[PDB]
DNA sequence: TGCACAGGATGTATATATCTGACACGTGCCTGGAGACTAGGGAGTAATCCCCTTGGCGGTTAAAACGCGGGGGACAGCGCGTACGTGCGTTTAAGCGGTGCTAGAGCTGTCTACGACCAATTGAGCGGCCTCGGCACCGGGATTCTCCAGGGCG
């Protein structure tokens, strides 16, 4: 979810992000997708909406 | 001699004159009915401001909700005996008729304290405020307080 487990946890895992409804996105939304890109990912962060 | 009868000698409901009690009707003096003047208390309005709502997403917590074991306490059954229920005779005392009283209950003038009604002052009491020492909540630790397992004892 949005306000519970996208925002500070360090998950590593995926390697896609998938949004399907967006309502603040100049900050609130990039840290949803920054959830999946970390240090420890070494392949490429396919984005979609 | 044994017996029926004709009339007196008592009862007894029956019908008549008589004694309380309560409804019904005819008054006149403290009530109501009503008319006019004053006026302040009630009906009506103009802001107002002030706390009280509008509508619903999520995240999380403390309180509400459910579920089972069983332990003890509610509860049915049943025998006992003495404690009132029921029935007599015997007594003390209230009900009631009647009486002599009085001392306190009950309606009425006097005036006189004495409290109702109305200006003038103010100060003690109410709106406003802003602090700190008592209060709220919890840790530390000692203390008590109940729960459960032998075992020494039946
Ligand atoms: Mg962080």
């Amino acid at each position: 979810s949005s306000r519970s487990g996208g925002l500070g946890i360090n998950l590593t895992g995926a390697d896609t992000v998938i949004f399907y409804d967006s309502d603040w996105n100049p900050a609130m939304d990039k840290q949803c997708q920054d959830r999946c890109h970390r240090i420890g990912q070494t392949r490429d962060v396919h984005i979609y909406r």
